[PDB]
């Protein structure tokens, strides 16, 4: 579009977001780190509901490991028990 | 748009919104800090289902390190163990 003033602010509006997306190829260093802005933004996105699945499946992992704990301790107290049992007899 | 007084109020309304959205640049001291309460605004916003999707995974990583602490409590009581056998023994 040709250049008024509030024209100007839209076609600047239009600038950044075409470039923001990485559809432009930034050319001027305002630009640049117009993009650098929008891939910290990008890097920085998360979904709760990734969050919570990723929370039930550390809770699954270490419930896992409690159940690897609760083998090695009761073979543990097994041969307590087996020792005890050759002391007596 | 023209001034009157009404028309006043809305355009100065229309130049708040634009300023504190980020499409235009401000350039009197009042746009510069009407920015600077919108960028304040911005900082200190958080949605429920992010702190809800939070608060799962850190009951999951703190449950991660509780089973973490059952595999050091059990090899611990487990070295007790071997140690009370031998001392008997």
């Amino acid at each position: 579009l040709l250049d008024g003033k509030g024209v100007e602010m839209m076609r600047d509006y239009a600038n950044k977001q075409l470039i923001q997306m990485g559809v432009k190829k930034p050319e001027t260093p305002e630009e640049q780190q117009w993009l650098v802005e929008a891939q910290q933004a990008k890097q920085g996105q998360q979904d709760p509901a990734m969050v919570q699945a990723q929370g039930v499946l550390l809770q699954g992992q270490a419930e896992l490991a409690k159940a690897q704990n609760q083998t090695l301790s009761l073979q543990i107290d097994a041969a307590k028990v087996e020792a005890q049992n050759q002391l007596n007899a």
